[PDB]
């Protein structure tokens, strides 16, 4: 596992939207409206690379949540691993 | 507030010792034996930007292994006073 901080550009905002979409299907937090992914955004590269994990602070419905997203290198499948909160801002 | 990942040498391990020593003083857990601060460790540099710019202090987000479990500890330090404070200590958490 190697870690880096990545920026919060539209590619990163997409992962936030994915987190919210997936959590909305699960329904534990009710109906969330995605607002924004905030800093800091972290990315772990899992090793030859197997895939990645992104740790995000996602603001949905004016609340902040922690979402972890896994991404497989070969298949490019993504999965929401964790989604909890509300948490205070970092 | 600029963030960076910091390495896990003695300064970092002693932030981890701080966190464990403080938590043990609180006593809500059974006695925690400090093992190690693991990667990643994040450092937030807190700047004052209005007027003469300067670094006021730092906040650190740590993963600390203690009694073979992992905990999350956030620590702030004021540079001028050397005031180090345990902002939060939660756990056990799953590994990053």
């Amino acid at each position: 596992g190697e870690w880096e901080i990545i920026d919060i550009g539209p590619f990163t905002q997409n992962l936030g939207k994915f987190a919210v979409d997936e959590e909305n299907k699960i329904g534990q937090y009710g109906r969330l409206t995605f607002n924004k992914v905030i800093r800091p955004c972290m990315k772990k590269t899992i090793y030859e690379i197997k895939g990645y994990e992104y740790q995000l602070y996602v603001r949905a419905s004016d609340k902040l949540f922690r979402a972890d997203i896994s991404e497989d290198y070969k298949t490019r499948g993504r999965k929401l691993l964790r989604f909890n909160g509300p948490v205070p801002p970092p």
